[PDB]
């Protein structure tokens, strides 16, 4: 018996950069 | 019996550079 | 029996920098 | 029987950078 | 019967800064 | 049977340097 | 007069995994 | 006057995953 | 006059994480 | 006049994790 | 005139877990 | 003139743990 659960009621702003490796 | 509850209710502002590296 | 409870309500604002090596 | 509760109700201003080594 | 349980009201700045190792 | 309780109502400022060695 | 040179000539062997946040 | 010179000789393995969030 | 040069003659390993946060 | 050179002949593993903190 | 050299010639093995905070 | 020189030639463990703290 499993139980997950999530719940999201706010604002999420993300930024990502992955990369700019010079070789 | 497992149970895994989260909730959020609050703002999220997240920033994430990974690289950036010289070789 | 297990239960694991998380509730956020406060603001998080984060900032993360992986990398910048010279090699 | 185990029971983790965490609520957060502050506000949370996080910077981390890892890195910056001159091999 | 095990109960772990952490609340958290107030502000919490942090700054960390790992790495910067010349070799 | 084992209680731990974690409260916390105070600002919490911390700055952490690891590293800045020359090898 | 500026000049930047990186000439890399070992292998590199990189894994990135940035999310599996549960909000 | 500027020169940016990138030669890479080397074998180059990556691996990028971005997400798998749950909201 | 500035001059910039990084030369890598080793293999790199590299293993990174960023997230696994529950809010 | 400035120069800055890194020469690097050496073996480098590295395991990073930045995260799982839970609010 | 201004010279920085850093040569390395050691195998270099690093662990880095930062976080894991519960709030 | 300023002359900076590090050479390493040694094997180098470390091990770091920055966190683990509740709130």
């Amino acid at each position: 018996f499993l139980v997950h659960s999530s719940n999201n009621f706010g604002a999420i702003l993300s930024s990502t950069n992955v990369g700019s490796n010079t070789y």
